[PDB]
Protein backbone atom coordinates (compact mmCIF):
# COMPACT_ATOMS: atom_id res chain seq x y z
CA UNK A 1 0.00 0.00 0.00
CA UNK A 2 3.16 2.03 0.32
CA UNK A 3 2.05 5.53 0.84
CA UNK A 4 3.72 8.59 -0.91
CA UNK A 5 6.04 9.95 1.56
CA UNK A 6 7.27 6.57 3.05
CA UNK A 7 8.38 6.46 -0.88
CA UNK A 8 10.84 9.65 -0.45
CA UNK A 9 11.65 7.70 2.49
CA UNK A 10 12.78 4.52 0.82
CA UNK A 11 14.66 6.79 -1.32
CA UNK A 12 16.36 8.24 1.28
CA UNK A 13 14.86 11.22 2.01
CA UNK A 14 13.10 11.45 5.73
CA UNK A 15 13.72 14.37 8.05
CA UNK A 16 16.07 12.68 11.44
CA UNK A 17 12.93 13.18 13.46
CA UNK A 18 10.31 11.28 11.36
CA UNK A 19 12.27 7.80 11.98
CA UNK A 20 11.12 5.62 14.84
CA UNK A 21 11.44 2.66 16.44
CA UNK A 22 10.82 -0.88 14.92
CA UNK A 23 10.25 -4.51 16.19
CA UNK A 24 12.27 -7.63 15.73
CA UNK A 25 8.73 -8.66 14.02
CA UNK A 26 9.08 -6.47 11.34
CA UNK A 27 10.89 -9.32 9.89
CA UNK A 28 9.47 -12.04 10.86
CA UNK A 29 9.56 -14.64 7.75
CA UNK A 30 11.60 -17.22 6.35
CA UNK A 31 13.87 -15.92 3.64
CA UNK A 32 16.52 -16.59 1.42
CA UNK A 33 19.60 -14.89 0.07
CA UNK A 34 19.19 -13.47 -3.32
CA UNK A 35 22.82 -14.12 -4.26
CA UNK A 36 22.24 -17.53 -5.60
CA UNK A 37 20.43 -15.22 -8.23
CA UNK A 38 23.26 -13.42 -8.47
CA UNK A 39 25.27 -16.02 -9.38
CA UNK A 40 22.94 -18.29 -11.76
CA UNK A 41 22.40 -14.74 -13.79
CA UNK A 42 19.06 -14.84 -12.81
CA UNK A 43 18.93 -11.18 -11.87
CA UNK A 44 20.68 -9.76 -14.96
CA UNK A 45 17.96 -7.92 -16.34
CA UNK A 46 17.16 -5.85 -13.36
CA UNK A 47 21.42 -4.70 -13.67
CA UNK A 48 20.29 -4.25 -17.25
CA UNK A 49 17.05 -1.79 -16.90
CA UNK A 50 19.66 -0.11 -14.49
CA UNK A 51 22.44 0.54 -16.46
CA UNK A 52 20.01 1.63 -18.61
CA UNK A 53 19.10 4.62 -16.63
CA UNK A 54 22.76 5.41 -15.72
CA UNK A 55 25.31 6.59 -18.23
CA UNK A 56 27.96 6.63 -14.84
CA UNK A 57 27.50 2.60 -15.35
CA UNK A 58 27.87 -0.22 -17.53
CA UNK A 59 25.95 -3.56 -17.45
CA UNK A 60 29.30 -4.99 -16.44
CA UNK A 61 30.18 -2.42 -13.22
CA UNK A 62 26.18 -2.67 -11.77
CA UNK A 63 26.93 -6.50 -11.67
CA UNK A 64 30.29 -6.37 -9.85
CA UNK A 65 28.64 -3.79 -7.67
CA UNK A 66 25.84 -6.35 -6.41
CA UNK A 67 28.32 -9.46 -6.58
CA UNK A 68 30.29 -7.76 -3.57
CA UNK A 69 27.13 -6.37 -2.40
CA UNK A 70 24.93 -9.64 -1.74
CA UNK A 71 27.58 -12.11 -1.09
CA UNK A 72 26.86 -14.02 1.86
CA UNK A 73 27.00 -17.64 2.67
CA UNK A 74 24.00 -17.42 4.60
CA UNK A 75 21.78 -19.26 2.40
CA UNK A 76 18.89 -18.44 4.95
CA UNK A 77 17.75 -16.67 7.51
CA UNK A 78 14.29 -17.45 9.31
CA UNK A 79 13.18 -14.63 11.93
CA UNK A 80 10.31 -15.28 14.52
CA UNK A 81 8.97 -14.53 18.17
CA UNK A 82 12.07 -12.96 19.20
CA UNK A 83 14.47 -15.40 17.36
CA UNK A 84 16.86 -15.14 14.63
CA UNK A 85 17.89 -18.45 13.04
CA UNK A 86 21.00 -17.92 10.72
CA UNK A 87 21.49 -21.07 8.09
CA UNK A 88 24.88 -21.46 6.64
CA UNK A 89 26.12 -25.19 5.99
CA UNK A 90 23.21 -27.85 6.94
CA UNK A 91 23.39 -26.14 10.55
CA UNK A 92 21.73 -23.09 12.03
CA UNK A 93 22.63 -21.13 15.03
CA UNK A 94 20.08 -18.49 16.65
CA UNK A 95 19.52 -16.14 19.31
CA UNK A 96 17.34 -14.01 21.05
CA UNK A 97 18.19 -10.54 19.79
CA UNK A 98 17.35 -7.73 21.66
CA UNK A 99 16.68 -4.14 20.07
CA UNK A 100 19.45 -1.74 20.29
CA UNK A 101 17.84 1.50 18.73
CA UNK A 102 18.79 2.16 15.39
CA UNK A 103 21.70 4.76 14.02
CA UNK A 104 20.86 7.05 10.92
CA UNK A 105 23.26 7.46 7.94
CA UNK A 106 23.86 10.08 5.46
CA UNK A 107 26.31 8.20 2.67
CA UNK A 108 28.61 10.03 0.63
CA UNK A 109 25.73 10.59 -2.28
CA UNK A 110 24.07 12.46 0.79
CA UNK A 111 21.62 10.03 0.52
CA UNK A 112 20.19 8.53 3.98
CA UNK A 113 19.72 5.40 5.86
CA UNK A 114 18.69 4.00 8.78
CA UNK A 115 20.32 0.59 10.32
CA UNK A 116 17.56 -0.95 12.88
CA UNK A 117 20.03 -2.36 15.38
CA UNK A 118 20.22 -5.60 17.26
CA UNK A 119 22.10 -7.44 19.84
CA UNK A 120 22.69 -11.34 21.30
CA UNK A 121 22.97 -11.40 24.75
CA UNK A 122 23.01 -14.93 24.99
CA UNK A 123 26.27 -16.39 26.48
CA UNK A 124 25.21 -19.73 24.98
CA UNK A 125 23.96 -19.14 21.69
CA UNK A 126 26.63 -18.93 18.59
CA UNK A 127 25.13 -16.36 16.45
CA UNK A 128 26.86 -12.90 15.73
CA UNK A 129 26.98 -10.79 17.95
CA UNK A 130 25.67 -7.83 16.56
CA UNK A 131 22.92 -7.27 13.58
CA UNK A 132 21.94 -4.37 11.51
CA UNK A 133 18.78 -4.44 9.64
CA UNK A 134 18.44 -2.01 6.48
CA UNK A 135 15.04 -2.40 4.63
CA UNK A 136 14.28 1.27 3.21
CA UNK A 137 11.85 1.58 5.66
CA UNK A 138 12.25 3.92 9.00
CA UNK A 139 8.68 3.10 10.84
CA UNK A 140 6.90 0.40 11.91
CA UNK A 141 5.78 -2.15 8.91
CA UNK A 142 6.60 -5.39 7.61
CA UNK A 143 10.01 -5.90 5.64
CA UNK A 144 9.66 -7.14 1.91
CA UNK A 145 13.28 -7.94 1.49
CA UNK A 146 16.04 -6.73 3.90
CA UNK A 147 19.96 -5.94 3.46
CA UNK A 148 21.54 -7.53 7.37
CA UNK A 149 24.74 -6.30 8.54
CA UNK A 150 26.38 -9.18 10.84
CA UNK A 151 29.54 -9.39 12.67
CA UNK A 152 31.06 -10.06 16.45
CA UNK A 153 33.23 -6.86 16.71
CA UNK A 154 31.12 -3.89 17.77
CA UNK A 155 28.29 -2.16 16.32
CA UNK A 156 29.68 0.52 14.76
CA UNK A 157 32.20 -1.42 12.83
CA UNK A 158 29.03 -3.10 10.66
CA UNK A 159 27.86 0.37 10.68
CA UNK A 160 30.81 1.04 8.47
CA UNK A 161 30.19 -1.71 6.03
CA UNK A 162 28.93 -0.37 2.85
CA UNK A 163 30.65 -2.88 0.63
CA UNK A 164 28.84 -6.33 1.51
CA UNK A 165 24.98 -6.29 2.15
CA UNK A 166 23.98 -9.88 2.33
CA UNK A 167 20.31 -9.29 0.99
CA UNK A 168 17.19 -11.54 1.82
CA UNK A 169 13.53 -11.88 -0.13
CA UNK A 170 10.92 -14.22 1.38
CA UNK A 171 11.08 -17.73 0.70
CA UNK A 172 7.56 -18.05 -1.01
CA UNK A 173 9.34 -16.74 -3.98
CA UNK A 174 10.17 -18.00 -7.15
CA UNK A 175 13.16 -16.28 -9.17
CA UNK A 176 10.79 -15.21 -11.75
CA UNK A 177 9.07 -13.56 -8.56
CA UNK A 178 12.13 -12.03 -7.00
CA UNK A 179 13.17 -10.25 -10.33
CA UNK A 180 9.86 -8.82 -10.75
CA UNK A 181 10.04 -6.96 -7.79
CA UNK A 182 13.36 -5.59 -8.17
CA UNK A 183 11.92 -4.11 -11.10
CA UNK A 184 8.73 -2.66 -10.07
CA UNK A 185 11.18 -0.71 -7.55
ZN1 LIG B 1 20.12 13.41 14.63
ZN1 LIG C 1 19.36 -24.92 6.39
ZN1 LIG D 1 19.39 -1.01 -0.34
ZN1 LIG E 1 11.57 -4.43 -3.33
Amino acid sequence: PLTEVEQKAANGVFDDANVQNRTLSDWDGVWQSVYPLLQSGKLDPVFQKKADADKTKTFAEIKDYYHKGYATDIEMIGIEDGIVEFHRNNETTSCKYDYDGYKILTYKSGKKGVRYLFECKDPESKAPKYIQFSDHIIAPRKSSHFHIFMGNDSQQSLLNEMENWPTYYPYQLSSEEVVEEMMSH
